């Protein structure tokens, strides 16, 4: 069903994450877990906190789609155990900020021409494809765009709900 998800995405905040390659976005999957620079950072945290919900929605560079999107659990932090995500060239890993938590809503990916009928006020009405690394997405556009992804049968969000 749909109800626990429109739940979840109640009075959300949504922000487009853009990743230069796959592999970054496998290890978020596999691991839990976000890192973004500090000017993107600094949004997240102030937005955890003033939002039952943060919806990350990914997607990779010259991919043509999205691949999936994911709720903040945690502000960010730092010190844990070095996360190899793959930087692009003329990056480093001491250019990033914190770590966040994440718990996946869905794994699946949504080509954009499924999402070409929605566009974000915050981003000029663009269709919401378009958008830099750290866009926050209005919340309509984010909520419909969320709505749009294929069911990820493999998430109870029953776990996620306990954490709002
Ligand atoms: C693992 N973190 C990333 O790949 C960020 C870095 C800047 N845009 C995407």
């Amino acid at each position: 069903g749909t109800s626990k998800l429109k739940y979840v995405l109640q009075d959300a905040r949504f922000f487009l994450i853009k990743s230069n390659n796959h592999e970054n976005v496998s290890l978020a999957k596999a691991k839990g877990v976000w890192s973004t620079l500090p000017v993107n950072e600094k949004k997240l945290n102030l937005a955890f906190r003033s939002a039952r919900s943060v919806i990350l929605i990914f997607s990779v560079r010259e991919s043509g789609k999205f691949q999936g999107f994911a709720r903040l659990s945690s502000e960010s932090h730092h010190g844990g155990s070095p996360i190899h995500w793959v930087l692009p060239a003329g990056m480093s890993a001491k250019m990033l900020g914190g770590v966040f938590k994440i718990d996946w809503i869905c794994r699946r990916e949504l080509p954009f021409t499924k999402s070409a009928h929605l566009t974000n006020p915050w981003n000029e009405h663009k269709p919401v494809k378009i958008g830099r690394d750290g866009q926050e997405i209005e919340l309509e556009c984010g909520t419909q765009l969320c709505l749009l992804f294929p069911p990820d049968e493999s998430i109870d969000l029953y776990q996620v709900i306990h954490k709002m």
